[PDB]
């Protein structure tokens, strides 16, 4: 269904927004500022998405998943592990960020093959959002 | 240590942001769009919660718990069964927040004892916050 | 004179302030955000009332009461009451509000006998007021 | 042609401003307050599609219909009745918007077959924002 | 009744409202930018009055019209004829505010007559608006 | 006629507006700041009344008088003779709101007479306006 | 109980926003405008402490006083005689704000001794309030 | 001396002021809004310079002309004119800002001869205004 | 490659941005003000579509053209040549919009045949804008 | 050098922000509120002319003295005696700007002779300022 | 003439606006997210100068260049070569900034020599833009 | 007495808001924009603290030390140090709040000693904000 394909979503994002919130607090270096704040930017917009996708499913008759224990077993992020860098951080969500991109074209197949390009429409904003993310995490490393 | 009473707040704020969505997912009745809204609120506010504590613990040289795992093997907030009542999660929360109170007045004493009057004054701002909340929550059901 | 008529509502409005602000604090029930809100915004009214009033009995030469003493040997408003519903109350300012029309259409009949229209047309907004009020209450009611 | 179903839009719209009045102004009971608020907010929303709906044909060279005259001979929603509670307005509208979804999918059906994911597109807002709503109506009653 | 003269006034300030529409999306020529724009300011006033006067006859215990059907059969207002030139369209509503002005006259007297001063404050704002309108559209003109 | 009424009105307040920029700029002492502000806003009160009333005896079909050579004619507001005293100035412009009190009464009078509330309502309110300032000013001195 | 010094700060408040009103009401003298401006802000704060301090002991299980009858038995505030100096209403709630610190401290002190910083919280806070108050108000006089 | 020719720009403004008014006023035709609005706009300004310039002079000792008797006799700017044109009002004021162009440059001449490049500047900027205004205005005609 | 669509467009808006400032610049006549503020409201969106175009196919691993050499050697939108009208400038732009609706549905093909829809749906985007605006441009002329 | 003038001005403004806020801390009398508060605006522009120009300089290759022995032994504004009156005060501060005035005259000379009209112009920007001040201020006392 | 100075400035500065487009775009490395920001904090800037500076000619009887193809044979500035630094880009705006510096001072002279200071005083202010950009700038580097 | 503490706080301070500018304006490196920007946000912070502190002091009848003279005889802070590094500066006022939290713990314990818990409360405020800023300060750093 394509309740399974959002509800995913809502479990990733989930994990995004604690491991955000994560770097969030351990990043370190003269990135510190710059980078303390656009990790805030980013668990700010993850946690956009994770109502927005919940009430997607909400409004297709779906039931969305509501607790951290099944996050973690559905989820296919994989959380912290502490220790990284400044830009083994910004390397580590740029990775998560790409990850979901193929997760969301194949939503929006199944999505657009269920006659649902309701939530197509919703997935491919946020596949726009996480690009222009991608590109300039990369560009600040690369 | 202090770190540790801050670290448990964390995880059971941690827990209430997800149960918070849940109750704003799954609430029905005629007090929907009240109590819909209210619980973004509330998890609005806890979103501050996790935050400021957790750069509190950072601020006093601390690390801050930053897992979903780690969360749910030290909170003792009781993550949310589904089917409960508008009611009920009404009901639900308002005995949270109490157990809440209790965790933080003894919270307040150790950070006292540990010569940090500063911690207190955090977690003394969370009770009366609370405090309230409790007034309203349980005056709409009583 | 028109002084006094306009005293009263002085005294009126000050004791509806105090009575509403126990409405505010002691309302229970389903309706208890909603009710405690709409509370609040009447009893910022009526301070309004209160100042214009006053300062409208100011501009035309007359001394306004102020002394809650003297307002309660004035004012017609009941107050106090304890172990009110939420029905109950919405139900007695209702009631206070409707009472107050009457005073008012008398209050415009003197001004204008006075040859102060002015005064009028002060009387005349508070009563165009409280009149789509006390629908809106009693719709709530009915 | 797509101008039809735009047009049809119109009326349809045009009714539910009327018609989301109507409940605006005789809604009653202890959810008045709330219900009262809800429906302005929908027919301030419908006005909006109104013009958008309007202009988007006037966009693609046609000719909107501006008459109740014509708004009543094409329109399918059916005007209030009176006498409706304040749940058979919810009950009512939500109805109207989800025998809406319909007519919109059939709808951008057409915009795609005749080469215009233009108005496609204006159409699939339309039918997000709808969902949400009678999922939230919906819950409402439920 | 008063209600009557505040229902003929919700009837036709609707037909205003959908007759600016029209007159907002079908003006045209160097006038167009700045006439589609002053319709728009018009149409969204008339939305005012439809609900104070709604809202007013509402508050004196009265049942406001509430149909397109209704509005129909009790407006005096004519429904736009199309092809309108944009000076025929400004002419056409100053015209209609003009054969308002009388209608309110004679409201206001009934208003007066009937103990109600109230309405007729009402019904005296919505004139002033009028008048300077027809000036204004007047100079436009002439 | 009415517009008599309005014009003479124009004039005066176009003097006022001469005059409180006069104590505006000359104003002195330790009441200096305070007093310096007060005319200021005393003026562009006045440049409001010049607007409005011209725009109303212009809404109804008169021509308002607009140039400082008639307005000097017509004007019954005493120019500013220099070096008045800072209470000179508050006692001055005082007594011309108060001068002002009586025109505007005989002003309504003939307004009502003439059929025309509507002057009447504006002039009502300046009138109200003026009342409270006069009673500032004087308590200011006396 | 502390619900008894909360009790009583409410009935203070409300005595002050009484006597704050008349002191803006009857004030005059060259400081006139500076201190009907003043008095207003000092009875918004007035307003502001009687909600925050009924809601405290509302929070605790308590039941704040609300009805001018038992403010006026219990307040140990002295309502204004009339006819006080402008220097002489400064004067006046100067030693109020004073007489209220001590009250204040033995209310922290009993707060405290009850294991209820909280309450205490708030009271520290209006201290520090009314001690900068009282400065400003001195520094008027001496 | 500099006095002088401040005092002749704050009696000139003083006329523009209602000169701009008048425009204000009677303008007409299919330019009507947009005009009725650039008049507005323009006499705001003037306004402005009226308040600057007479605190200038203010500045350096001098004393500000503050009479509309004395304007007319210094000003050097028109006036009145009833029966003018849409297109005659833009170009009676374009020609009264070109006019004032030659009067401001030697205005600076005499001021920084008088070693007041202050004042200078504050001239220099008008003049920038003004040269705006002028290509516009002239872009309208021509 | 879709990077060669989004770099014309990048050029072609590159080129509308200055053709827009030439309009804005040397427009004439009764419609100057509103004309030139419409050009400047386009040119503001012309540069806003110069950033996202660059900044998605930057976001896809493409390269932004980012020259005006460049610009002008791809670009296929005729610059300015002077001495245009108000009108021929309307008319100018306006066929500047409509020849770029059709490479843009060009463009959401080759967009869409390589598997592009995000690409498609920003395009998308720009040809609703510029319709309507083709709209409201031609209604001014015809 | 140029950037002596400059650092001069830094090593006064610095001065005069802390002289400031003695005033802003020492000032009594009725004239208290008022004067408590023009001495913060003062010392807000103080530090806003330290910032400025200490980036003025820093902007021509000069290097900003930075410390307060050094403002100590090169500023010629007198630290602040004890004990001064509120017109002390007035006339204190009041004297520095006038005696800045001449060093700024000076200060512009040099600029100009250097060269330098920017550093000028932004040196001509603090003389309009203070000027306007001293008038204010003086005007306060005379 | 003072036109060709201001004409090659408006062709610097749309290279300018371009240019900075391109470093905005292309820009990588740990200083990515702060300078992305900073070039289009400078290309909005360039976007005004653009206006003004036309505008200003254009108020001086000029006619301002408006073709990309002008710009190119008439401006100085070197179109952006690609593959340029981080550091590259702020090293290569900053000397284009220093070098227009001087082609600024020349422009002055020439104004001043013809008698403009006006437009020397707009040249004064890009001129003190620039001149902290490039310390800014430059601290960044060195 | 308390008055010492914090009027060592105000010296402090008042050395730490020169010292922070001096920051400010030398500041250099890749860091210049994030710490340029840094510095100008603790030195208004600073500010904050010298008015509060003085206000306290001048709340419980002390006189706050209000001279550079003083400020340098008293404070601990060092002061000067010109050719230091971007990170030596952030090392550097880093170590500044670190050494003053161990004097704000002082403070707090004589405060509370002198049965002063307000004062204390104040100081509690500003060490919370140094510790967060510490560990900012520090990670950049570390
Ligand atoms: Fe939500
Ligand atoms: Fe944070
Ligand atoms: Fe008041
Ligand atoms: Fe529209
Ligand atoms: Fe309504
Ligand atoms: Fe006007
Ligand atoms: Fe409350
Ligand atoms: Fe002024
Ligand atoms: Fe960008
Ligand atoms: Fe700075
Ligand atoms: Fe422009
Ligand atoms: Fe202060």
């Amino acid at each position: 269904q394509v309740i399974e394909v959002l509800n995913k979503q809502v479990a990733d994002w989930s994990v995004l927004f604690t491991k955000l919130h994560n770097f969030h607090w351990y990043v370190k270096g003269p990135q510190f500022f710059t980078l303390h704040e656009k990790f805030e930017e980013l668990y700010t917009e993850s946690a956009t998405h994770i109502d927005e996708i919940a009430e997607r499913i909400l409004a297709i008759g779906g039931k969305p998943v509501a607790t951290m224990k099944e996050y973690l077993e559905i989820s296919s992020i994989q959380e912290a592990a502490y220790g990284e860098t400044a830009e083994g951080m910004v390397e580590a969500i740029m990775k998560d960020y790409e990850m979901m991109l193929v997760e969301l074209k194949k939503g929006m197949e199944i999505a657009q093959n269920s006659d649902d390009e309701m939530t197509s429409d919703l997935l491919l904003g946020i596949y726009t959002e996480l690009e222009k993310h991608a590109w300039m995490l990369r560009a600040f490393l690369n």
